[PDB]
């Protein structure tokens, strides 16, 4: 019905989770050599997040819309560590050199999922951009609960220090989602049609980019 | 650099505080209702600025340069009251409703010169894009003292409160431009050329700004 309930539908299909990377995680039948690889593949996307943000907030005239999206933009960047040293972190404890992880070269399929999200935050629609951030964001806190738990069990991982990155976001996204939520809702222009475009775009991109490790 | 110091002499020889419009406001001869003009067409430049900062930051890929930007926007925009909640008092402090203030609609003079801005900071050359800032920003701390007596002066104001943006911009943009001139070099992309040619735009179209209100 509501354009809302359909954009959360969306992303409960074409779901993460769901897709064959993660199940093969939770069950563990995932080769460190393979965990290795998507940590460094992701990495782009990891540093074009803050500009995924401010490409929205550049464009916009609603001044409390634009404070919402600061708040987001500072819960990624502000600080140390902030969300990219955080991830540098996961990379190391997985055992890629901070030398190897500066020299790797992000895929064909990295620079795909990045070049999606960075045609919606930079299109013409202020909300879809906003919605196509939410259908990546509104399954992180999932994904995070179940990955710490493939990360202690079948992979070693003893200090929690290790992944920080999941143990911060497995919080900082249930608000981010809920406030996306808010501001898709505060900027829309009669383009619902172009925020399920968007959650369509994003989530299958996202399958896209797993796929490239399987 | 040398660049960098042509693009100071550009700023130091085209100085708002040179243009008739502050060489009245320092002598007195500015009006009233010249000055609820210019606090109500300024306030597009105002709600405007965080986007300036944004939009540089949305197409660079420096991330200890993104950090200062950040810095910049979130002087700017977060918590309250914001700089840009700062300006509306001064407005009102000026005698303005809150609803002629938002029922005003900017002149041609002022989306000139937020479209000026507009133009390199979302332009091809990040350099470029943060010297058109700087090229304002640079200049704010001198105004925004002399902005201040002129207020309590030649004004009548008596509560600190009021001028509160001036009281924060006379300290916050001394910051700005320093780190705003580390950002130019950070950023320098064989574009000098450009970096002077943002500088020479922005402050000629401010000072375009400043005519508006001088009839
Ligand atoms: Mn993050
Ligand atoms: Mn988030
Ligand atoms: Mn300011
Ligand atoms: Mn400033």
């Amino acid at each position: 019905m509501n354009f809302l309930d359909q954009l959360d539908l969306i992303i409960q299909n074409k779901h993460m989770l769901e897709h064959t990377f993660y199940v093969k995680w939770s069950k563990g039948e995932l080769t460190k050599e393979q965990l290795q690889a998507y940590a460094k593949d992701y990495y782009l996307h990891i540093k074009a997040f803050p500009k995924y943000l401010s490409a929205i907030h550049s464009r916009c005239d609603d001044l409390e819309a634009r404070k919402l999206l600061l708040d987001n933009l500072m819960d990624e960047e502000n600080g140390y560590p902030n969300h990219i040293d955080l991830w540098k972190q996961f990379v190391f404890a997985l055992g890629v050199t901070p030398e190897e992880l500066e020299a790797h070269e992000p895929s064909e399929a990295a620079k795909a999922k990045v070049a999606t999200f960075m045609r919606w935050c930079t299109g013409d629609s202020l909300a879809a951009g906003v919605a196509a951030l939410y259908s990546y964001e509104s399954q992180i806190p999932r994904i995070a609960r179940e990955k710490i738990r493939g990360l202690t069990e079948y992979f070693g991982f003893s200090n929690p220090e290790d992944y920080a990155y999941f143990t911060e976001h497995e919080e900082a996204d249930v608000r981010h989602a809920r406030e996306e939520k808010a501001l898709i809702e505060m900027l829309l222009k009669d383009d619902a049609d172009k925020v399920l475009e968007a959650s369509q775009e994003v989530t299958q991109s996202l399958y896209g980019f797993l796929d490239s490790f399987l």
